[PDB]
């Protein structure tokens, strides 16, 4: 069987908690993480081990906190209190693990399921040719030798809208927030960077990248986490929103891609 599962925040007791429902078992199953595996919950040390040892049973994609994980560790960033990273950073095993962290796809397709995963979603504003290319691109930096660079020009509001002719900097910019941090979008699908409020409570003109037809969620289903103030809720036909706030007191939501059963851990929080 297929499983989906949101933002896990470094709440490793749900998450064992959910596979065991489940009866989630590599070998037989394969289970697909829309990222954010890391910060404020307490143990994304043992999510970072575990994921990892998944191997080929596990289809990742990278969050906005994974590289902020990650620019910390390359001393691009500082360290916030309230991410409760320093084990991880500690650890013996550090380095094996964000090493193995950095090599992670930002882009996760399977065509026979017409099933597309990225941790904030598709832009409208980019075909599939398109995401394909631009998630190659930056996994390229990030599993480089060279990374640290890349991580330190990731930071940046702008550009916010998508042009084939962006290059360089700008060009890397706008990759890595419409991967990562993207949630509502101008009508001309314009990402917007500041607002973070759930879709009923934004600012017009804003509403959610996906209610803005592009052609990848006209062909694909989308899954995504990120968005926790959507709380899973209000997106249309074909479009998974598993984010549903585990490490900020809510739940963790596991979806099954074959019967599209979905199965909750609430927050030990
Ligand atoms: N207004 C509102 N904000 C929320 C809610 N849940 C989370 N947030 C905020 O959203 C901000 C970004 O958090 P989140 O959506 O989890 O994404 P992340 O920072 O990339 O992990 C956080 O600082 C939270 O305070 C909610 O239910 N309502
Ligand atoms: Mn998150
Ligand atoms: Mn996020």
């Amino acid at each position: 069987a297929t499983y989906l599962i949101g933002d896990v925040h470094g709440c490793y007791d749900e998450l064992i908690a959910l596979l065991h429902k489940v009866e989630f078992t590599p070998g037989k199953d394969t289970l697909w993480l829309t990222g954010d595996l890391v910060a404020r919950g307490p143990g994304s040390l043992d999510v970072l081990r575990y994921v990892k040892s998944l191997g080929d049973s596990v289809r990742l994609v990278l969050g906005n906190h994974d590289l902020h994980l990650l620019a910390v560790f390359a001393g691009i960033s500082r360290n916030k209190p309230k991410d409760r990273l320093t084990p991880l950073l500690e650890a013996p095993d550090a380095d094996e693990l964000l090493n193995w962290l950095r090599r992670q796809p930002l882009l996760q397709i399977d065509e026979e399921k017409k099933l597309v995963m990225a941790h904030a979603g598709i832009t409208p504003q980019w075909d599939l040719q398109t995401a394909k290319e631009c998630a190659r691109d930056v996994e390229a930096v990030l599993s480089s030798d060279s990374y640290p660079f890349f991580l330190d020009a990731m930071y940046g509001d702008m550009p916010n809208n998508w042009s084939p002719e962006l290059r360089g900097l700008g060009r890397l910019r706008f990759i890595t927030n419409a991967f990562t941090r993207m949630r509502f979008c101008f009508p001309n699908g314009q990402l917007d960077m500041y607002s973070k409020e759930s879709p009923e409570e934004a600012p017009a003109p804003l509403k959610p990248w996906f209610a803005i037809p592009g052609p990848v969620a006209e062909e694909y289903s989308i899954a995504f986490g990120h968005w926790a103030s959507l709380e899973g809720k209000g997106t249309p036909e074909g479009i998974y929103a598993l984010d549903t706030g585990c490490c900020w007191g809510g739940t963790l939501t596991c979806l099954r891609w074959e019967d599209k059963q979905y199965f909750v851990q609430p927050s030990n929080r």
